[PDB]
């Protein structure tokens, strides 16, 4: 049992994604996760895109759990260097028709008020009180504060690849960051348990968010595009 | 404490380097761990490159164990592409004062007459009976039959990057492969318990080899340049 589908690049309106609130497909064929109105990022932007079909991670049957890679790339533009960009993107898995959570530090994807699990790799622009320097790349698990962190230098502007990939048998999720104009890689890696955390079948996306309101900083923006975006999922059972 | 050197290039007589069997510094400052006459690469070679000095991975004294990262950029050129390549170069941590074992698949590391322990992380090049599809990156413990192993597709006289870094608190050790040039990743890592393999000193550097003789085919070869390389380990108390 082994699913896949690849995104060379995005369609209007693609029957195989599921745009969520500010989420949104370009002419260029570019996925804007946030707002980006006459070619300028804006602030209090919350944006999701979900695989629309359910991936199945593991089966209760067999106990078998599903090795996974995934591969995309993304460009965050940083038109405003003062006072702050805020507040980056992220790669995640989380419970089916789970619906787009707080914005700001938050990215979208935890909700204080009715939260649900989740695995995410992110990619954070703003520094949050519990967050160490940024930007930096941080795997986290139905929290926002990183189980592990490593600092990375963006390229303003520039295209990213990124390539995760997560091993059942040794439960090691790696991810790779690579930013070809500057030839800079970039890696962390941890140990999670997907069995323990999540459901047997999940949704695989991004989201992304800008600066919240309550900061009062309309300069606290970024765009958050996804250019391309292949997934590949392994279940012996 | 913490050890720490970089080879921006590669001086003739290079002092804080072993050399050993076949390795040698060319003129253009590269290092050529296999024999090459008159820019062809010749087969029945083996050789390898150790830092000169020991660095410790571990001390018994607190049981800490350190944790590493080492860049290197290295060019593997095919001329002859029948009947088949070999053998591959690796990246390799093994116990001091160590003599280059067997050439062929086994890189010039493993010594069946008297073998000693060592971990390394693999470019094979050439298919032996205990190999998957070649050319693929391999992590090997104490053999050279792989404990985990991923394809990749070689740039043919083009220039790798390769990122090993190895966390002790996670024990993972991950690699990533790229090729700038064509803008490939690849990605694989493994647990790997050093304090249980190695000593707490050991030697670092690389070793590959060209066809054995015995295969009676001497196109049966290739290049192992390395053009750069840096180093850091990390051990607390
Ligand atoms: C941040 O975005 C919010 C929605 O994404 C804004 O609220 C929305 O405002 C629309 C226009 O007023 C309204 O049609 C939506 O129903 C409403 N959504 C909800 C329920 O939050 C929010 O600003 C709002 O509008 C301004 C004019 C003020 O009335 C605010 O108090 C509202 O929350 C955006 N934040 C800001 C302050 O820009
Ligand atoms: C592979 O290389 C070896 C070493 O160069 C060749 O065997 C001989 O090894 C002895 C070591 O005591 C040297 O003194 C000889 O000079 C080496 N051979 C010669 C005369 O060059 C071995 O023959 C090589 N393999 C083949 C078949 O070319
Ligand atoms: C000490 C707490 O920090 C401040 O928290 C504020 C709201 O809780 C603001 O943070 C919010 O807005 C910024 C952009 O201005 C980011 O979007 C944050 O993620 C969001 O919580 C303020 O900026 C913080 O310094
Ligand atoms: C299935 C057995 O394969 C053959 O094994 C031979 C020696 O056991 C030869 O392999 C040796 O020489 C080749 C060069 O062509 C490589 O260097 C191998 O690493 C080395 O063991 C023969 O080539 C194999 O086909
Ligand atoms: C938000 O970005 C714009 C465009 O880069 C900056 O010009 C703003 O700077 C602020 O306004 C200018 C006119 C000047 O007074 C400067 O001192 C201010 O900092 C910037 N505004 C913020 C929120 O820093
Ligand atoms: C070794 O590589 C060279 C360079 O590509 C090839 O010319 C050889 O091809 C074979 O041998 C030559 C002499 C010629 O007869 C050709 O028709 C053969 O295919 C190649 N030899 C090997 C080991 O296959
Ligand atoms: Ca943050
Ligand atoms: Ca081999
Ligand atoms: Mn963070
Ligand atoms: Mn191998």
């Amino acid at each position: 049992k082994t699913i896949s589908f690849n995104f060379n690049q995005f369609h209007q309106n693609e029957e195989q994604l599921k745009l969520q609130r500010d989420a949104r497909i370009s002419s260029n064929s570019v996925l804007e996760l946030t707002k980006v109105v006459n070619g300028v990022p804006t602030w209090n932007s919350t944006g999701r895109a979900l695989y629309a079909k359910p991936v199945q991670v593991w089966d209760s049957t067999t106990g078998n759990v599903a090795s996974f890679e995934t591969r995309f790339s993304f460009s965050i533009r940083q038109p405003f260097p003062r006072p702050h960009p805020a507040d980056g993107l992220v790669f995640f898995i989380a419970p089916p028709n789970t619906q787009t959570g707080e914005g700001g530090g938050y990215f979208g994807i935890y909700n204080p008020l009715s939260p649900y699990p989740f695995v995410a790799v992110e990619f954070d622009t703003f520094r949050n009180t519990w967050d160490p320097q940024i930007p930096h790349i941080g795997i986290d698990v139905n929290s926002v504060i990183s189980t592990k962190t490593v600092p990375f230098t963006l390229d303003n502007g520039g295209i990213a690849n990124v390539v995760i990939k997560y091993d059942a048998s040794t439960k090691i999720l790696h991810v790779v960051l690579v930013f070809p104009s500057l030839g800079t890689i970039y890696t962390i890696a941890d140990i999670v348990d997907l069995k323990q955390v999540l459901p047997e079948s999940v949704n695989v996306g991004f989201s992304a968010a800008t600066g919240d309101p309550s900061g009062k900083q309309r300069n606290a923006t970024e765009t958050h595009d996804i250019l391309s975006w292949s997934f590949s999922a392994s279940l012996p059972g």
